[PDB]
RNA sequence: UGGUG
């Protein structure tokens, strides 16, 4: 189905880097996967 | 922690 485990939430961000694009949790404040900034320093 | 669906 088109169901998964993916989840939307209020205060989410997405990845600044151009070559990541991954979208992260609220409470994160880097990437999950190229350790990006979510403030743009 | 709501983690890769
Ligand atoms: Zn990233």
């Amino acid at each position: 189905g088109p169901l998964g485990s993916g989840q939307q939430r209020a205060g989410d961000w997405k990845c600044p880097n151009p070559t990541c694009e991954n979208m992260n949790f609220s409470w994160r404040n880097e990437c999950n996967q190229c350790k990006a900034p979510k403030p743009d320093g």
